[PDB]
Protein backbone atom coordinates (compact mmCIF):
# COMPACT_ATOMS: atom_id res chain seq x y z
CA UNK A 1 0.00 0.00 0.00
CA UNK A 2 1.53 3.01 -1.30
CA UNK A 3 -0.47 5.43 1.09
CA UNK A 4 1.39 4.10 3.85
CA UNK A 5 4.63 5.55 4.15
CA UNK A 6 7.41 5.95 6.81
CA UNK A 7 6.44 6.66 10.81
CA UNK A 8 7.72 9.16 13.63
CA UNK A 9 5.98 10.00 16.88
CA UNK A 10 4.45 13.53 16.60
CA UNK A 11 2.60 15.41 19.59
CA UNK A 12 2.60 12.20 21.25
CA UNK A 13 0.72 10.15 18.16
CA UNK A 14 2.44 7.64 15.88
CA UNK A 15 2.12 9.42 12.73
CA UNK A 16 2.59 8.08 9.54
CA UNK A 17 4.15 10.15 6.69
CA UNK A 18 5.70 11.10 3.53
CA UNK A 19 8.81 13.06 2.95
CA UNK A 20 10.78 13.52 -0.61
CA UNK A 21 13.79 15.80 -1.93
CA UNK A 22 15.83 17.93 -0.19
CA UNK A 23 16.46 22.03 0.31
CA UNK A 24 13.41 24.32 1.55
CA UNK A 25 10.78 22.54 3.70
CA UNK A 26 7.36 22.21 2.42
CA UNK A 27 4.22 20.71 4.38
CA UNK A 28 1.12 19.52 2.70
CA UNK A 29 -1.71 19.17 4.57
CA UNK A 30 -4.80 17.23 3.28
CA UNK A 31 -8.62 17.39 3.15
CA UNK A 32 -10.56 15.23 4.96
CA UNK A 33 -12.92 13.28 2.92
CA UNK A 34 -13.44 9.47 4.05
CA UNK A 35 -10.59 7.27 3.06
CA UNK A 36 -8.42 10.50 2.64
CA UNK A 37 -4.50 10.11 2.47
CA UNK A 38 -1.45 12.68 2.13
CA UNK A 39 -0.49 10.31 -0.41
CA UNK A 40 -4.34 9.93 -2.03
CA UNK A 41 -4.18 13.32 -1.58
CA UNK A 42 -0.84 14.54 -3.03
CA UNK A 43 0.45 11.67 -5.30
CA UNK A 44 0.86 13.57 -8.08
CA UNK A 45 2.37 16.73 -5.75
CA UNK A 46 4.63 15.46 -4.28
CA UNK A 47 7.20 14.43 -7.16
CA UNK A 48 6.89 17.54 -9.46
CA UNK A 49 7.93 19.77 -5.66
CA UNK A 50 10.11 16.90 -4.54
CA UNK A 51 12.44 18.24 -7.40
CA UNK A 52 13.38 21.56 -5.50
CA UNK A 53 11.71 21.29 -1.97
CA UNK A 54 11.56 18.58 0.61
CA UNK A 55 8.40 17.84 0.99
CA UNK A 56 6.68 16.27 4.18
CA UNK A 57 2.82 14.80 3.36
CA UNK A 58 1.43 13.64 7.07
CA UNK A 59 -1.79 11.80 7.25
CA UNK A 60 -3.30 14.10 10.13
CA UNK A 61 -4.50 12.45 13.39
CA UNK A 62 -7.73 10.65 13.08
CA UNK A 63 -7.35 10.41 9.50
CA UNK A 64 -4.98 7.70 6.93
CA UNK A 65 -2.56 5.51 8.51
CA UNK A 66 -1.34 7.52 11.53
CA UNK A 67 -2.87 6.26 15.13
CA UNK A 68 -6.63 7.24 16.10
CA UNK A 69 -5.71 7.51 19.93
CA UNK A 70 -8.22 6.23 22.29
CA UNK A 71 -10.77 9.12 23.69
CA UNK A 72 -8.60 11.57 21.46
CA UNK A 73 -10.06 15.15 21.62
CA UNK A 74 -10.24 15.80 17.93
CA UNK A 75 -9.86 19.79 17.32
CA UNK A 76 -8.89 22.84 15.02
CA UNK A 77 -6.35 22.96 18.18
CA UNK A 78 -5.46 19.77 18.52
CA UNK A 79 -4.58 19.46 14.57
CA UNK A 80 -2.39 22.08 14.65
CA UNK A 81 -0.42 20.90 17.68
CA UNK A 82 0.11 17.76 16.02
CA UNK A 83 1.55 19.36 12.73
CA UNK A 84 3.58 21.49 15.15
CA UNK A 85 4.50 18.01 16.67
CA UNK A 86 5.38 16.72 13.51
CA UNK A 87 8.09 19.84 12.13
CA UNK A 88 9.66 19.78 15.88
CA UNK A 89 9.98 15.73 15.45
CA UNK A 90 11.56 16.35 11.92
CA UNK A 91 13.41 19.67 13.01
CA UNK A 92 11.95 21.74 10.74
CA UNK A 93 11.61 25.37 12.12
CA UNK A 94 10.40 27.12 9.45
CA UNK A 95 7.95 25.84 6.75
CA UNK A 96 5.89 26.48 3.75
CA UNK A 97 2.63 25.13 4.01
CA UNK A 98 0.05 23.55 1.22
CA UNK A 99 -3.04 23.27 2.70
CA UNK A 100 -5.92 21.48 1.00
CA UNK A 101 -9.54 22.05 1.91
CA UNK A 102 -9.66 21.20 6.03
CA UNK A 103 -5.92 21.51 5.38
CA UNK A 104 -6.04 24.97 4.14
CA UNK A 105 -8.00 25.80 7.75
CA UNK A 106 -5.59 24.20 9.60
CA UNK A 107 -2.79 26.15 7.39
CA UNK A 108 -4.46 29.18 8.42
CA UNK A 109 -5.06 28.05 12.07
CA UNK A 110 -1.53 27.59 12.88
CA UNK A 111 0.08 30.54 10.64
CA UNK A 112 -1.80 32.33 13.55
CA UNK A 113 -0.74 30.83 16.30
CA UNK A 114 2.62 29.83 15.59
CA UNK A 115 3.54 32.84 13.41
CA UNK A 116 7.28 32.05 13.44
CA UNK A 117 7.05 28.40 11.87
CA UNK A 118 5.24 29.21 8.87
CA UNK A 119 6.30 31.12 5.78
CA UNK A 120 4.06 31.13 2.40
CA UNK A 121 1.23 29.62 2.19
CA UNK A 122 -1.09 27.96 -0.77
CA UNK A 123 -4.87 27.78 0.31
CA UNK A 124 -6.53 25.24 -1.65
CA UNK A 125 -10.52 25.44 -1.76
CA UNK A 126 -9.64 25.97 2.15
CA UNK A 127 -11.44 25.45 5.18
CA UNK A 128 -10.84 29.38 7.20
CA UNK A 129 -14.08 31.00 6.78
CA UNK A 130 -17.53 30.92 7.68
CA UNK A 131 -19.56 29.92 4.70
CA UNK A 132 -23.03 28.31 4.77
CA UNK A 133 -23.01 24.05 4.28
CA UNK A 134 -22.83 23.19 1.06
CA UNK A 135 -24.81 19.72 0.07
CA UNK A 136 -21.77 18.39 -1.25
CA UNK A 137 -19.72 18.83 2.24
CA UNK A 138 -22.34 17.61 4.02
CA UNK A 139 -22.50 14.80 1.59
CA UNK A 140 -18.84 14.10 1.69
CA UNK A 141 -19.08 14.50 5.64
CA UNK A 142 -22.18 12.09 5.68
CA UNK A 143 -20.70 9.72 4.00
CA UNK A 144 -21.92 6.12 4.21
CA UNK A 145 -19.89 3.26 2.69
CA UNK A 146 -20.61 2.03 -0.58
CA UNK A 147 -18.98 2.01 -4.19
CA UNK A 148 -22.33 3.62 -5.44
CA UNK A 149 -21.95 6.20 -2.47
CA UNK A 150 -18.59 6.51 -3.39
CA UNK A 151 -18.85 7.44 -6.74
CA UNK A 152 -21.18 10.12 -6.04
CA UNK A 153 -18.82 11.81 -3.79
CA UNK A 154 -16.23 11.90 -6.51
CA UNK A 155 -18.37 13.10 -8.63
CA UNK A 156 -19.13 15.95 -6.38
CA UNK A 157 -15.31 16.48 -6.06
CA UNK A 158 -14.32 17.09 -9.60
CA UNK A 159 -15.42 18.63 -12.88
CA UNK A 160 -14.46 15.91 -15.38
CA UNK A 161 -16.70 13.27 -14.29
CA UNK A 162 -15.08 10.82 -17.22
CA UNK A 163 -12.38 10.86 -14.66
CA UNK A 164 -14.90 8.65 -12.09
CA UNK A 165 -14.47 5.21 -12.95
CA UNK A 166 -15.81 2.20 -11.69
CA UNK A 167 -12.14 1.19 -10.80
CA UNK A 168 -11.31 4.61 -8.84
CA UNK A 169 -14.50 4.39 -7.11
CA UNK A 170 -13.83 0.73 -5.99
CA UNK A 171 -10.31 1.70 -5.06
CA UNK A 172 -11.59 4.89 -2.68
CA UNK A 173 -14.49 2.62 -1.37
CA UNK A 174 -11.89 -0.34 -0.50
CA UNK A 175 -9.96 2.56 1.22
CA UNK A 176 -12.79 3.90 3.10
CA UNK A 177 -13.34 0.42 4.97
CA UNK A 178 -9.96 -0.23 6.08
CA UNK A 179 -9.60 -0.94 9.58
CA UNK A 180 -11.61 2.05 11.65
CA UNK A 181 -11.58 4.41 9.56
CA UNK A 182 -15.61 4.69 8.88
CA UNK A 183 -15.85 4.59 12.65
CA UNK A 184 -13.69 7.52 13.38
CA UNK A 185 -14.65 9.21 10.11
CA UNK A 186 -18.21 9.26 11.20
CA UNK A 187 -17.80 10.56 14.28
CA UNK A 188 -15.44 12.99 13.19
CA UNK A 189 -18.01 15.93 11.98
CA UNK A 190 -21.22 14.69 12.97
CA UNK A 191 -24.59 17.17 12.40
CA UNK A 192 -25.18 19.75 12.27
CA UNK A 193 -22.32 20.10 10.37
CA UNK A 194 -22.26 23.54 10.38
CA UNK A 195 -20.76 23.69 13.40
CA UNK A 196 -17.48 22.18 12.14
CA UNK A 197 -17.31 25.07 9.31
CA UNK A 198 -17.09 27.07 12.04
CA UNK A 199 -14.98 25.56 14.51
CA UNK A 200 -12.48 24.90 11.65
CA UNK A 201 -12.65 28.79 10.56
CA UNK A 202 -10.78 31.87 11.89
CA UNK A 203 -12.02 35.34 12.40
CA UNK A 204 -11.96 38.12 9.55
CA UNK A 205 -9.98 40.15 12.57
CA UNK A 206 -7.28 37.45 12.73
CA UNK A 207 -6.68 36.21 9.27
CA UNK A 208 -6.28 40.12 8.67
CA UNK A 209 -2.55 39.99 10.45
CA UNK A 210 -1.05 37.62 8.47
CA UNK A 211 2.09 38.78 7.39
CA UNK A 212 2.66 36.30 5.52
CA UNK A 213 3.02 35.81 1.27
CA UNK A 214 -0.22 33.61 0.20
CA UNK A 215 -1.44 31.66 -2.79
CA UNK A 216 -5.26 31.17 -2.30
CA UNK A 217 -6.34 28.21 -5.17
CA UNK A 218 -10.15 27.59 -5.85
CA UNK A 219 -11.68 25.37 -8.81
CA UNK A 220 -14.55 27.58 -10.41
CA UNK A 221 -16.65 24.84 -9.94
CA UNK A 222 -16.25 23.31 -6.64
CA UNK A 223 -19.06 22.37 -4.94
CA UNK A 224 -17.93 21.46 -1.41
CA UNK A 225 -16.56 24.72 -0.76
CA UNK A 226 -17.68 28.20 -2.54
CA UNK A 227 -15.59 30.37 -4.47
CA UNK A 228 -17.18 33.38 -2.51
CA UNK A 229 -15.18 32.36 0.42
CA UNK A 230 -11.75 31.87 -1.18
CA UNK A 231 -12.97 35.43 -2.79
CA UNK A 232 -13.11 36.45 0.67
CA UNK A 233 -9.77 35.36 1.88
CA UNK A 234 -8.14 36.97 -1.04
CA UNK A 235 -10.01 40.60 0.34
CA UNK A 236 -8.72 39.83 4.09
CA UNK A 237 -5.35 38.30 3.38
CA UNK A 238 -3.30 41.27 2.13
CA UNK A 239 -0.05 39.74 0.72
CA UNK A 240 -2.54 37.35 -1.08
CA UNK A 241 -3.03 36.37 -5.23
CA UNK A 242 -6.01 34.22 -6.03
CA UNK A 243 -6.11 32.17 -8.56
CA UNK A 244 -9.38 30.46 -9.77
CA UNK A 245 -9.18 27.70 -12.26
CA UNK A 246 -12.44 27.23 -14.41
CA UNK A 247 -13.29 23.86 -15.63
CA UNK A 248 -11.90 22.54 -12.27
CA UNK A 249 -13.46 21.27 -8.51
CA UNK A 250 -12.32 21.05 -5.12
CA UNK A 251 -9.38 18.58 -6.81
CA UNK A 252 -7.38 21.05 -8.67
CA UNK A 253 -3.80 19.53 -7.66
CA UNK A 254 -5.25 16.44 -9.33
CA UNK A 255 -7.81 17.80 -11.81
CA UNK A 256 -5.40 20.75 -12.89
CA UNK A 257 -1.94 18.61 -11.78
CA UNK A 258 0.77 20.86 -14.04
CA UNK A 259 -0.61 24.24 -14.17
CA UNK A 260 -1.49 23.77 -10.27
CA UNK A 261 2.50 22.65 -9.49
CA UNK A 262 3.73 25.02 -12.06
CA UNK A 263 2.11 28.22 -9.62
CA UNK A 264 3.21 26.73 -6.82
CA UNK A 265 6.74 26.01 -7.50
CA UNK A 266 7.65 29.03 -8.95
CA UNK A 267 5.29 30.54 -6.16
CA UNK A 268 7.77 28.89 -3.39
CA UNK A 269 10.52 30.07 -6.01
CA UNK A 270 10.16 33.73 -4.92
CA UNK A 271 11.01 33.08 -1.72
CA UNK B 1 11.21 58.80 -28.40
CA UNK B 2 11.19 55.49 -27.86
CA UNK B 3 7.58 55.38 -28.05
CA UNK B 4 7.80 55.73 -32.04
CA UNK B 5 8.29 52.68 -33.53
CA UNK B 6 7.72 51.41 -37.06
CA UNK B 7 5.28 52.51 -39.18
CA UNK B 8 2.88 50.51 -41.16
CA UNK B 9 -0.50 51.36 -43.56
CA UNK B 10 -3.08 49.29 -41.56
CA UNK B 11 -7.00 49.33 -42.05
CA UNK B 12 -6.37 52.53 -44.31
CA UNK B 13 -4.37 54.07 -41.13
CA UNK B 14 -0.76 54.89 -40.72
CA UNK B 15 -0.10 52.85 -37.62
CA UNK B 16 3.22 53.46 -35.39
CA UNK B 17 4.20 50.00 -33.82
CA UNK B 18 6.82 47.64 -32.17
CA UNK B 19 7.47 44.39 -33.50
CA UNK B 20 10.03 42.39 -31.10
CA UNK B 21 11.08 38.33 -31.59
CA UNK B 22 10.28 35.54 -33.92
CA UNK B 23 7.81 32.46 -33.79
CA UNK B 24 3.87 32.20 -32.60
CA UNK B 25 2.75 36.17 -32.57
CA UNK B 26 0.90 37.67 -30.05
CA UNK B 27 -0.59 41.01 -29.84
CA UNK B 28 -0.45 43.65 -27.22
CA UNK B 29 -3.53 45.89 -27.08
CA UNK B 30 -2.73 49.22 -24.45
CA UNK B 31 -5.27 50.67 -22.42
CA UNK B 32 -6.94 54.51 -22.63
CA UNK B 33 -5.35 56.92 -20.39
CA UNK B 34 -4.16 60.68 -21.84
CA UNK B 35 -0.53 59.95 -23.35
CA UNK B 36 -0.80 56.57 -23.53
CA UNK B 37 1.20 54.23 -26.44
CA UNK B 38 1.84 51.33 -27.43
CA UNK B 39 5.68 51.64 -25.77
CA UNK B 40 4.56 53.04 -22.29
CA UNK B 41 2.48 50.53 -21.81
CA UNK B 42 4.45 47.48 -22.56
CA UNK B 43 7.89 48.56 -22.25
CA UNK B 44 8.95 45.87 -19.25
CA UNK B 45 6.59 43.33 -21.04
CA UNK B 46 8.18 43.17 -24.59
CA UNK B 47 11.58 42.40 -23.58
CA UNK B 48 10.28 39.12 -21.61
CA UNK B 49 7.55 37.78 -24.09
CA UNK B 50 10.07 38.42 -27.15
CA UNK B 51 12.07 35.76 -26.07
CA UNK B 52 10.19 33.00 -26.89
CA UNK B 53 7.03 34.89 -29.21
CA UNK B 54 7.02 37.36 -31.86
CA UNK B 55 5.49 40.31 -30.08
CA UNK B 56 3.64 43.04 -32.21
CA UNK B 57 1.86 46.13 -30.25
CA UNK B 58 0.38 48.89 -32.30
CA UNK B 59 -0.84 52.23 -30.92
CA UNK B 60 -4.59 52.28 -31.60
CA UNK B 61 -5.87 55.03 -34.15
CA UNK B 62 -7.08 57.96 -31.88
CA UNK B 63 -3.78 57.09 -29.55
CA UNK B 64 -0.19 57.31 -29.75
CA UNK B 65 1.35 58.18 -32.42
CA UNK B 66 -0.74 56.46 -35.14
CA UNK B 67 -2.38 59.00 -37.32
CA UNK B 68 -5.47 60.24 -36.04
CA UNK B 69 -7.56 60.42 -39.51
CA UNK B 70 -9.35 63.87 -40.31
CA UNK B 71 -13.32 63.22 -39.12
CA UNK B 72 -12.30 59.32 -38.65
CA UNK B 73 -15.37 57.52 -36.26
CA UNK B 74 -13.97 55.63 -33.29
CA UNK B 75 -16.10 52.81 -32.42
CA UNK B 76 -15.22 49.28 -30.73
CA UNK B 77 -16.06 48.24 -34.15
CA UNK B 78 -13.92 50.41 -35.90
CA UNK B 79 -10.84 49.53 -33.63
CA UNK B 80 -11.24 45.90 -34.08
CA UNK B 81 -11.63 46.83 -37.50
CA UNK B 82 -7.92 48.25 -37.35
CA UNK B 83 -6.55 45.78 -34.93
CA UNK B 84 -7.47 42.89 -37.86
CA UNK B 85 -6.21 45.56 -40.53
CA UNK B 86 -2.91 45.28 -38.48
CA UNK B 87 -2.92 41.94 -38.56
CA UNK B 88 -3.81 41.55 -42.36
CA UNK B 89 -1.28 44.28 -42.86
CA UNK B 90 1.61 41.98 -40.91
CA UNK B 91 0.13 38.30 -42.38
CA UNK B 92 -1.04 37.47 -38.82
CA UNK B 93 -3.72 34.58 -40.23
CA UNK B 94 -3.79 33.83 -35.76
CA UNK B 95 -2.62 35.25 -32.74
CA UNK B 96 -2.86 35.16 -29.37
CA UNK B 97 -4.10 38.76 -27.82
CA UNK B 98 -3.00 40.53 -24.51
CA UNK B 99 -5.36 43.49 -23.88
CA UNK B 100 -5.36 45.90 -21.36
CA UNK B 101 -8.21 47.53 -20.39
CA UNK B 102 -9.59 49.42 -23.09
CA UNK B 103 -7.27 46.96 -25.04
CA UNK B 104 -9.20 44.38 -23.15
CA UNK B 105 -12.34 44.90 -24.44
CA UNK B 106 -11.26 45.31 -27.76
CA UNK B 107 -9.38 41.74 -27.69
CA UNK B 108 -13.25 40.40 -26.71
CA UNK B 109 -14.99 41.93 -29.17
CA UNK B 110 -12.34 40.91 -31.95
CA UNK B 111 -12.57 37.15 -30.74
CA UNK B 112 -16.31 37.25 -31.58
CA UNK B 113 -15.96 39.16 -34.95
CA UNK B 114 -12.82 37.15 -36.07
CA UNK B 115 -13.23 33.82 -34.12
CA UNK B 116 -10.63 32.07 -36.57
CA UNK B 117 -7.97 35.05 -35.98
CA UNK B 118 -7.96 34.82 -32.22
CA UNK B 119 -6.20 32.03 -30.39
CA UNK B 120 -5.91 32.36 -26.68
CA UNK B 121 -6.38 35.64 -24.68
CA UNK B 122 -5.38 37.70 -21.65
CA UNK B 123 -7.59 40.40 -20.42
CA UNK B 124 -6.16 42.41 -18.03
CA UNK B 125 -8.39 45.02 -15.64
CA UNK B 126 -10.56 44.44 -19.20
CA UNK B 127 -13.25 46.22 -20.55
CA UNK B 128 -15.89 43.85 -21.66
CA UNK B 129 -18.31 44.18 -18.87
CA UNK B 130 -20.79 46.61 -17.94
CA UNK B 131 -19.87 47.88 -14.49
CA UNK B 132 -20.95 51.59 -13.26
CA UNK B 133 -18.23 53.78 -14.67
CA UNK B 134 -16.29 54.67 -11.27
CA UNK B 135 -14.37 57.36 -10.07
CA UNK B 136 -11.00 56.32 -11.27
CA UNK B 137 -12.43 55.79 -14.67
CA UNK B 138 -14.08 59.03 -14.84
CA UNK B 139 -10.98 61.10 -13.58
CA UNK B 140 -9.00 59.39 -16.18
CA UNK B 141 -11.09 60.01 -18.86
CA UNK B 142 -12.16 63.77 -18.14
CA UNK B 143 -8.15 64.63 -17.39
CA UNK B 144 -7.02 67.94 -18.35
CA UNK B 145 -3.36 69.04 -18.62
CA UNK B 146 -1.23 69.72 -15.72
CA UNK B 147 1.80 67.81 -13.64
CA UNK B 148 -0.76 67.94 -10.59
CA UNK B 149 -3.91 66.18 -12.40
CA UNK B 150 -1.35 63.90 -14.09
CA UNK B 151 0.06 62.78 -10.38
CA UNK B 152 -3.04 61.73 -9.38
CA UNK B 153 -4.27 59.76 -12.54
CA UNK B 154 -0.94 58.04 -11.80
CA UNK B 155 -1.71 57.82 -7.92
CA UNK B 156 -5.45 56.23 -9.18
CA UNK B 157 -3.62 53.87 -11.37
CA UNK B 158 -1.23 51.87 -9.05
CA UNK B 159 -1.32 50.55 -5.59
CA UNK B 160 2.04 51.76 -4.25
CA UNK B 161 2.24 55.68 -4.67
CA UNK B 162 6.06 55.38 -4.01
CA UNK B 163 6.09 54.71 -7.33
CA UNK B 164 4.73 57.65 -8.48
CA UNK B 165 7.75 60.46 -8.77
CA UNK B 166 7.78 63.92 -10.13
CA UNK B 167 9.97 62.66 -12.70
CA UNK B 168 7.24 59.98 -14.25
CA UNK B 169 4.03 62.41 -13.47
CA UNK B 170 6.41 65.05 -15.63
CA UNK B 171 6.84 62.58 -18.09
CA UNK B 172 3.63 61.42 -18.60
CA UNK B 173 2.12 65.11 -18.67
CA UNK B 174 4.68 65.67 -21.47
CA UNK B 175 3.61 62.83 -23.18
CA UNK B 176 -0.02 64.13 -22.82
CA UNK B 177 0.43 67.47 -24.37
CA UNK B 178 2.01 66.32 -27.37
CA UNK B 179 0.45 67.82 -30.86
CA UNK B 180 -2.86 66.72 -30.61
CA UNK B 181 -3.13 64.25 -28.16
CA UNK B 182 -5.53 66.16 -25.62
CA UNK B 183 -7.38 67.29 -28.33
CA UNK B 184 -8.27 63.92 -29.45
CA UNK B 185 -8.61 62.43 -25.96
CA UNK B 186 -10.95 64.76 -24.61
CA UNK B 187 -12.99 64.11 -27.55
CA UNK B 188 -12.86 60.39 -27.46
CA UNK B 189 -15.07 59.66 -24.29
CA UNK B 190 -17.07 62.66 -23.56
CA UNK B 191 -19.93 63.07 -20.44
CA UNK B 192 -21.93 60.78 -19.67
CA UNK B 193 -18.84 58.16 -19.86
CA UNK B 194 -20.88 55.47 -18.82
CA UNK B 195 -21.98 55.75 -22.49
CA UNK B 196 -18.29 54.27 -23.47
CA UNK B 197 -18.26 51.40 -20.50
CA UNK B 198 -21.16 50.07 -21.73
CA UNK B 199 -20.54 50.41 -26.10
CA UNK B 200 -16.86 48.88 -25.47
CA UNK B 201 -18.81 45.75 -23.34
CA UNK B 202 -19.91 42.74 -25.30
CA UNK B 203 -23.47 40.92 -24.23
CA UNK B 204 -23.33 37.91 -21.61
CA UNK B 205 -24.85 35.72 -24.27
CA UNK B 206 -21.93 36.59 -26.50
CA UNK B 207 -18.91 35.78 -24.27
CA UNK B 208 -20.34 32.73 -23.09
CA UNK B 209 -19.74 31.66 -27.00
CA UNK B 210 -15.97 32.62 -26.65
CA UNK B 211 -14.08 28.81 -27.44
CA UNK B 212 -10.48 30.54 -26.29
CA UNK B 213 -8.26 29.95 -23.40
CA UNK B 214 -8.84 32.72 -21.53
CA UNK B 215 -6.16 34.31 -18.83
CA UNK B 216 -8.44 36.99 -17.01
CA UNK B 217 -5.92 38.92 -14.65
CA UNK B 218 -6.99 41.53 -12.44
CA UNK B 219 -5.10 43.83 -9.23
CA UNK B 220 -7.25 43.71 -6.14
CA UNK B 221 -7.15 47.54 -5.82
CA UNK B 222 -7.61 48.62 -9.09
CA UNK B 223 -9.76 51.94 -8.62
CA UNK B 224 -10.60 51.97 -12.67
CA UNK B 225 -12.16 48.71 -12.92
CA UNK B 226 -13.70 46.82 -10.39
CA UNK B 227 -12.65 43.16 -9.52
CA UNK B 228 -15.95 42.49 -9.52
CA UNK B 229 -15.77 43.07 -13.35
CA UNK B 230 -13.06 40.35 -14.02
CA UNK B 231 -14.78 38.22 -11.67
CA UNK B 232 -17.66 38.22 -13.90
CA UNK B 233 -15.49 37.48 -16.95
CA UNK B 234 -13.92 34.56 -14.97
CA UNK B 235 -18.14 32.97 -14.90
CA UNK B 236 -19.05 34.22 -18.35
CA UNK B 237 -15.82 32.50 -20.27
CA UNK B 238 -15.49 28.71 -20.48
CA UNK B 239 -11.98 27.91 -20.79
CA UNK B 240 -11.10 31.13 -18.46
CA UNK B 241 -8.68 31.27 -15.12
CA UNK B 242 -8.82 34.31 -13.04
CA UNK B 243 -5.65 35.32 -11.43
CA UNK B 244 -6.00 38.33 -8.79
CA UNK B 245 -2.73 40.06 -7.35
CA UNK B 246 -2.76 41.37 -3.90
CA UNK B 247 -1.36 44.64 -3.71
CA UNK B 248 -1.58 45.40 -7.38
CA UNK B 249 -3.63 48.17 -8.80
CA UNK B 250 -5.15 48.85 -12.62
CA UNK B 251 -1.33 48.79 -13.92
CA UNK B 252 -0.47 45.17 -13.17
CA UNK B 253 1.87 44.91 -15.73
CA UNK B 254 4.04 47.22 -14.57
CA UNK B 255 3.25 46.56 -10.53
CA UNK B 256 3.96 42.91 -10.64
CA UNK B 257 6.14 42.83 -13.50
CA UNK B 258 7.78 39.62 -13.09
CA UNK B 259 4.98 37.34 -12.09
CA UNK B 260 2.86 39.17 -14.64
CA UNK B 261 5.57 37.72 -17.39
CA UNK B 262 5.71 34.45 -16.26
CA UNK B 263 2.27 33.67 -15.69
CA UNK B 264 1.75 34.93 -19.58
CA UNK B 265 4.35 33.28 -21.15
CA UNK B 266 3.62 30.15 -19.12
CA UNK B 267 -0.39 30.51 -20.52
CA UNK B 268 0.91 31.13 -23.97
CA UNK B 269 3.54 28.10 -23.34
CA UNK B 270 0.82 25.11 -22.89
CA UNK B 271 -0.82 26.12 -26.97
Amino acid sequence: NLEIGKSILAAGVLTNYHDVGEGQPVILIHGSGPGVSAYANWRLTIPALSKFYRVIAPDMVGFGFTDRPENYNYSKDSWVDHIIGIMDALEIEKAHIVGNAFGGGLAIATALRYSERVDRMVLMGAAGTRFDVTEGLNAVWGYTPSIENMRNLLDIFAYDRSLVTDELARLRYEASIQPGFQESFSSMFPEPRQRWIDALASSDEDIKTLPNETLIIHGREDQVVPLSSSLRLGELIDRAQLHVFGRCGHWTQIEQTDRFNRLVVEFFNEA
